[PDB]
């Protein structure tokens, strides 16, 4: 029999802009990714600084564009307004913001900022805000030289467009429609800012960035795939699933921590009996918060190689726990408990901390004492009174 | 008959023990001071790869004799240990390999006039230059020779009238090339308030020069002394005619400044016809530079007020972003005001103003332009 043929059953810019002279060839990459996106929305509405930046003005970013992006509702994605900057990358290639670096490397500080805000009842047009935030941000990001990636965090501690909103914080993350761009002037990504609560941020602190993030895009909520902030949401992602923060924990193990120290409530005495003092024994104390940093301290700190450093919010006192990887210690196996005037350090090997993580679970009768007189060490966990004296 | 005239080498002891970048910056060392191989040294005990509050490990303090015999005096001279690439193993900077700069790509000098008395270095500068190092690590701001920083406080927590910092190469110190990139060395010189501004009106590369050519501020070797209580246009006063001299020929690093000032119209952006600009005499007094290094030069300059919304944004010919032109040279965006003026016309302009004793409201007026520029009592900004 001769083929009858297939029978499929399913099936599922290239023209320049108007008057593209006109337009700067940072500006004119941008933007074609945006029609890309949205040809739909040719003529998008605008936030726009009249006064420039390199002209005294107090906004960095030159155009904020504001498109609407349908989403997919039919796969969980929200309806939400879109927020694309213009002014962080290399837009004209004059020197007159930036230094013009040509075509190898970042153009500008390499990204442009974006950011998407889930889409109300009522709202016929994207709410201006998030413009005055990206100018915001763009401030830190021009007044310092600290050019950001993908899995960054920014402790703003306000809520974001001054609402209730418990939404107060931001991580950064790779915009999941925008393609990153070759300009003459380099090369553009784009981050997109997500809106985190002050107990998400500090899971990215403990953990890492990108963690967090791929936490939140299996929380719709929060949340979704595409990391749609929704001011008017009310619950963290662990009080929406409390089976996550296993996850967290899990990760801290295998990937490690972030966190190198932390201001918390902490002491140290000496049972021995400036210059270096070399102890004999050691008795180190915490309260419920700070020890509950301690496995995360042991697990994602010190079995990695790394150390951690706890600080007195009162006073002089110090904690710094190392591991033997760590160079530059003055705590060695030999004299595991050195200080330098009220800096203890505590040296503790592979074999130990393992044992020690046995008998610390979470981590409630206080004071909870442990003790390993084979090491003379003693850690208590006591409540607040102690430090608060 | 015949003429008849008339007129390191070694590695340091147990040197496997150093760090690569340590040993090329402590090479430059015993180059200048064989005779001190030992020198007195702040040390951080507690790294800063480690919780420590000091991001320097180390700070050397030589002796240095200097040459009084041509204008020279005796001097403590301070090297950091910390900004560049030391141990090149990524646990405080990223090892970028031998191209480029090490570290931050330099390390800080300091050079204090010696007193009596002092039979060794004073420990204050090390943490003077632990305070800067914080500075550079907590922004990823690197510093260059001509660099000025604002420290408004007496370097030596004196109440001496030395309250900031200029920065330039060191006279001594050769640039050094390690295994994890290059090192140079920037010198740290104490200046007064005065000498700031100076600096951030020209710029730091000319104010520096200045002070070489005064030896007690100062010296050609920029050694500072902590004692000293008049300024170099004090000790000189033709230096305030070099200054300008400068500024009118390189032109000025200053971009805006917040003071008593306002606009007014005279009948998105509104274009006006007519306009009147209004100074104090102390930002009245900032308009030749305003105009002779910063418009004649295709730059702009920002007036803003230390009250309230009101600006004044003068700008050139040779500008993008504006909103005035020269067919409507005056322009406003809410209470923001950008005047446009032409070469042919802030000649004209600065041949009208002097200086700029005493004659307020001292008032100015070109009608064919319809622009009036008055200096006024401070009484008027105020209310």
């Amino acid at each position: 029999l001769v083929p009858r043929g297939s029978h499929m059953a399913e099936l599922r810019p290239t023209a320049p802009p108007a008057f593209a002279s006109l337009f700067p060839p940072g500006l004119h990459a941008i933007y074609g990714e945006c029609r890309r996106l949205y040809p739909d929305q040719p003529n998008p509405l605008q936030v726009t600084a009249i006064v420039k930046y390199w002209l005294g003005g107090p906004d960095p970013l030159d155009y904020v564009s504001m498109y609407r992006n349908v989403g997919s509702p039919s796969a969980n994605i929200p309806e939400h307004w879109h927020y694309i900057s213009f002014g962080l990358s290399d837009l004209y290639g004059d020197n007159r913001v930036h230094e013009f670096t040509g075509t190898d490397g970042p153009s500008g500080f390499g990204f442009e900022l974006t950011f998407r805000l889930k889409r109300e009842t009522g709202e016929s047009a994207p709410p201006t805000w998030p413009a005055e935030l990206m100018q915001g941000l763009a401030r830190y990001v021009f007044q310092s030289e600290n050019t950001f990636c993908s899995g960054d965090h920014v402790s703003w501690h306000s809520p974001l467009d001054n609402s209730e909103s418990r939404i107060q914080h931001m991580l950064l993350t790779e915009d999941p429609q925008m393609q990153p761009v070759q300009t003459p002037f380099g090369v553009v990504t784009f981050l997109q800012i997500v809106g985190v609560c002050t107990e998400e941020l500090h899971s990215a602190q403990q953990w890492n960035g990108q963690g967090i993030l791929e936490l939140l895009r299996t929380v719709p909520i929060a949340g979704g795939p595409w990391l749609i902030t929704d001011m008017r949401r009310g619950e963290t992602i662990f009080e929406i699933d409390p089976h996550l923060q296993e996850r967290v924990d899990k990760g801290i193990e295998t990937d490690g921590s972030n966190l190198s120290g932390v201001s918390a409530k902490c002491a140290w005495d000496d049972l021995s009996r400036i210059r270096t003092r070399q102890l004999e024994s050691v008795h180190l104390k915490f309260n419920q918060e700070s020890g509950a940093l301690i496995p995360l301290c042991l697990r994602g700190r010190l079995l990695h190689g790394r150390h951690f450093t706890y600080k007195s919010i009162t006073g002089d006192m110090a904690i710094t726990f190392v591991s033997t990887g760590v160079e530059g210690a003055f705590a060695t196996e030999e004299h595991p408990y050195a200080a330098h005037g009220p800096w203890l350090q505590i040296l503790l090997t592979e074999e130990f901390v393992e044992k020690m993580l046995e008998d610390l679970e979470d981590l409630f009768k206080l004071p909870k004492e442990y003790s390993w007189p084979e090491k003379k060490l003693k850690v208590s966990i006591l409540p607040d009174v102690v430090f608060d004296s």
